[PDB]
């Protein structure tokens, strides 16, 4: 048997069922595009189960005794095994609605609601968006300006270069301040859509005003194409960096988040993901332990108390879970 919650089982980076999980994730994504959140979660859960299996699923008999594998997810896997293709998945892939929603939602600063509105208004292509600049936020304009580079997978080599310039700027702005790589790259991914950094300082409060100083330093070096700073809850800057490369350059999305050191373990846990892993962890916390977990803390609503954590391990322990390092959180 395999545990029900993704936070109770290791999910490694590489697995034996990538065709099957990809097909179920197409159905999940399509469901999200239609506002069908229940169905999204159900397909995401089923895909996540296949990622945790130790062996390839070669026959339908292998599905026995697995949680979150309802009739619909089973039929999809059955059609793939028997016929090499699932007609429902291929129809989604080929549909203009899905292709356009994928196109729009991929753009920096565009969510499902915005993409759906644009679809309903007859917009289909990136050129259609550029013909209607009054419909775009500044963030979305920047996303369109750099859309080719931003739909080029970010590589580990890009991350290492970016972490060096961010660490240099952070270290020059404030000695003692630290930079931690989070997101999918912390989980061991070889590529990604962006780079996530979490910034703090060991003395509570010394992190105040640090981010704008970091940003000034980076902007002075020609490294910033776009930056949106927001105070609100963590201070963060959603950016597009201009990454120099041999003979050229490429735009790369980078999120910089500042957390006070008291909240750092919660922020690190939340920001490391995966998105599904953290969804499952918060659900586990609430339903199984009566506690409310977020990126800032772990709250007992009965006692009106906050858990003091020094580490991610403290949080797992406090919730009665065996610790999973980041590379086993790839749910
Ligand atoms: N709706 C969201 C969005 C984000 N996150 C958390 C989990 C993610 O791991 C982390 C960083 O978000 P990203 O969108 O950068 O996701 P990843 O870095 O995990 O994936 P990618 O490789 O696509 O960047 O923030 C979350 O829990 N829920
Ligand atoms: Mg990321």
């Amino acid at each position: 048997w395999m545990p029900a919650y993704a936070c109770q089982r290791p999910t490694p980076l590489t697995h034996h069922n990538t065709g099957l999980s990809e097909a179920l994730e197409i159905l999940a994504e399509a469901a999200g595009f239609e506002g069908s959140e229940g169905r999204l979660l159900t397909f995401c859960r089923a895909a996540s189960v296949l990622k945790a299996l130790p062996s390839p699923v070669t026959t339908l008999s292998q599905l026995q005794g697995l949680p979150h594998f309802g009739e619909h997810s089973s039929r999809v896997v059955q059609e793939l095994l028997e016929h090499g293709v699932c007609e429902e998945v291929e129809r989604v892939r080929r549909s203009e609605r899905y292709q356009t929603m994928k196109l729009f939602t991929q753009i920096f600063g565009v969510g499902v609601k915005t993409a759906d509105r644009w679809y309903r208004e007859g917009l289909r292509t990136l050129d259609d968006l550029r013909e209607q600049p009054q419909k775009l936020t500044q963030q979305q304009k920047a996303g369109l300006q750099h859309h080719q580079d931003l739909s080029t997978p970010v590589l580990r080599s890009d991350v290492d270069a970016l972490q060096q310039v961010v660490e240099e700027a952070v270290g020059q702005a404030l000695p003692g301040a630290t930079v931690t790589l989070t997101g999918g790259f912390r989980r061991g991914k070889l590529q990604g859509h962006d780079v996530d950094f979490l910034i703090t300082h060991p003395k509570e409060g010394q992190e105040a005003g640090l981010l704008p100083r970091v940003m000034c330093r980076l902007q002075d070096q020609g490294l910033i194409l776009y930056h949106q700073h927001q105070h609100s809850a963590f201070e963060r800057s959603f950016c597009i960096f201009r990454l120099p490369q041999p003979g050229s350059w490429k735009a790369v999305r980078v999120d910089l988040v500042v957390a006070p050191v008291s909240q750092f373990p919660f922020a690190l846990l939340g920001w490391t993901g995966s998105k599904l892993f953290q969804r499952e962890l918060r659900r586990f916390s609430r339903k199984e332990k009566g506690l409310w977990l977020n990126s800032h803390g772990l709250f007992d609503p009965e006692q009106k108390t906050f858990f003091q954590a020094a580490s991610e391990e403290d949080i797992f322990r406090h919730l009665g879970l065996e610790y999973l390092p980041p590379e086993q959180r790839n749910a």
